[PDB]
């Protein structure tokens, strides 16, 4: 399989 | 913010 | 977060 | 009275 | 606060 | 009499 | 006989 | 992917 | 003379 | 609060 | 949550 | 003066 | 196949 | 913040 | 010939 | 997985 993501979440 | 990411998966 | 605030109360 | 305040906050 | 008073009271 | 008397009292 | 067979699967 | 076979099975 | 006075200021 | 004052002044 | 909490200032 | 305030914020 | 979960999550 | 996930992946 | 055979494969 | 088979091949 292939996957990416990419997740920058701030508070 | 500032963000910048790029990604290309391939399978 | 982000957060400005100034107060200069006087009596 | 005198007073002067700046204030740039950013997120 | 502010104050200013004179009183010469005479007899 | 005589008196003569200023006052500026600023806040 | 002859066979002949090829097979590359992937999950 | 990729894949490159060749097969000439003669009887 | 004859004077009598009461002052309870509070903040 | 709570004040109380009596004053009987005479000439 | 839970939050109980009581205040009577008097002045 | 007379204050009373109570804050509980939770994330 | 056989699963059983149970899960109350209380903020 | 409260959360409660259960994942039983499979193949 | 004579074959007798069972399969009962669960997932 | 799940998988069963059965092959009893004569000549």
């Amino acid at each position: 399989y292939t996957i990416a993501a990419l997740l920058s979440p701030y508070s």
